[PDB]
């Protein structure tokens, strides 16, 4: 629960397969990265298994950098 920004940097690391110091949480994954949809997608389902919270389509869609899967995160968590 506690360190989220480390965790999703993390899991944003190995997904993208980046070295953990070369990710940039404030970039946009589809020009940074690459992101497509369907990587979208798989990704929401790790964070789905990683933290144990539930995602839709409506709410991964908005995830355009690491900070916005980190603010949904730690968001949910709380709840």
């Amino acid at each position: 629960n506690n360190h989220p920004e480390v965790k999703i940097k993390t899991i944003l690391s190995l997904f993208l397969n980046i070295n953990i110091d070369d990710f940039n949480m404030d970039a946009n994954l589809a020009d940074a990265y690459d992101m497509d949809s369907t990587e979208l997608a798989d990704l929401a389902k790790e964070i789905e298994k990683e933290f144990g919270i539930s995602v839709t389509k409506s709410q991964f869609s908005h995830w355009e950098t690491g900070r916005a899967v980190l603010d949904f995160v730690s968001s949910s968590l709380n709840d």
